[PDB]
């Protein structure tokens, strides 16, 4: 038999013999191992009875189908998909072996970043988001914990979307959305790279909206009327805020600006934040326009952005789901 069992913290990883010296980075649970066939490190993800519920089964199938479908240098790639269980009656675990990077984007927010590396990181996030939007996939739940970094600094994205600090007002207020809903989430990550404090740290959905209007200000009347009247009632009732200007939100001291190059790049950065951190999606800058911003466009590469783009969203019983995933694991 090809596999071998190894104990890792709580769970028992029973992987192939090609993967050796596993190291835990979990929560699915994630292990970092060495592939002996490919001669390089990989990331193994144990899906523990992934068909356990519709939320689990729907996302896991979504993450399966899309990764073997999509192929980008900013969305992590699948290298091997397998299961130790031979039959469907025995089927219990799905292992997703996929490309390994060096660190998490949270680990990066704890650091001082020069404009050169920061604007390149952000550029990369936009490239993947753009390419996802061209497949008809809008992420929505974009977060740093779901973005991985190499010591390059090259960037890749782990998940495909759908801790809540990075969701857009329209997502929070159930308005319905469009492509540029991921420009909000980036502006939350960019501003966090600056402050090092999380921008809108709300304990609940209602509490999080307060931390938006305190800093940015109560959105325009034109925006208000597009809401669910029942929800619109609540927002129109909340106190009015003048909304602090972006120099006051991101003061001089935050940015590295000792040289003239840095001084210019600091305003170009704040000019970007100001366009991304907008409450009304009708006034919020688009991915296409953001890549053309003087801060970002210095990295532009059509070979990456304008790359070729590559089924439904249905309910299934957990008996129906099982077979569905097993089918796509056996491929
Ligand atoms: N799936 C998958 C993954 C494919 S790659 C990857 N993670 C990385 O590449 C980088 N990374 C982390 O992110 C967590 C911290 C960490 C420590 C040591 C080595 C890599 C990582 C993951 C992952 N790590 C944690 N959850 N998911």
């Amino acid at each position: 038999n090809q596999f071998y069992s190894v104990e890792v913290g709580d769970s028992t990883f029973t992987v192939l013999k090609r993967y050796q010296n596993l190291k835990p980075i979990g929560s699915g649970i994630v292990c970092a191992a060495y592939d002996a066939v490919l001669d390089r490190n990989v990331a193994i993800k144990k899906l523990s009875r992934p068909f356990q519920n519709q939320t689990h089964a729907k996302r896991a199938y979504r993450e399966l189908v899309l990764m073997k479908c999509v192929n980008h240098k900013n969305i992590i790639s699948l290298l091997n998909v397998f299961t130790p269980q031979k039959t469907l009656e025995e089927f219990q675990d799905v292992y997703l072996v996929m490309e390994l990077m060096d660190a998490n984007l949270c680990q990066v927010i704890q650091m001082e970043l020069d404009h050169e590396r920061m604007s390149y990181l952000l550029y990369q996030m936009l490239c993947g988001i753009k390419h996802l939007h061209s497949a008809g996939i809008i992420h929505r739940d974009l977060k740093p914990s779901n973005i991985v970094v190499k010591s390059d600094c090259t960037l890749k994205i782990l998940d495909f979307g759908l801790t809540r600090y990075y969701r857009a007002p329209e997502v929070i207020l159930g308005m319905g959305y469009k492509e540029n809903v991921d420009i909000w989430s980036v502006g939350c990550i960019m501003g966090e790279m600056v402050r090092h404090k999380i921008l809108f740290p709300g304990r609940d959905y209602i509490d999080q909206w307060n931390k938006v209007i305190e800093q940015l200000g109560t959105p325009c009347p034109e925006f208000m009327k597009k809401l669910q009247p029942t929800v619109r009632n609540y927002v129109e009732n909340r106190p009015k805020y003048a909304g602090l200007t972006f120099p006051k939100l991101f003061p001089d001291s935050l940015f590295p600006a000792d040289s003239e190059h840095n001084k210019l790049k600091a305003s170009q950065a704040r000019d970007l934040l100001s366009k991304m951190l907008v409450i009304d999606p009708a006034k919020r800058i688009s991915v296409d326009d953001a890549l053309q911003h003087p801060y970002i466009n210095v990295w532009y590469d059509p070979a990456e952005v304008e790359a070729p783009p590559p089924l439904d969203e249905r309910e299934h019983t957990i008996e129906e789901w099982k077979e569905l995933i097993y089918k796509e694991v056996m491929n």
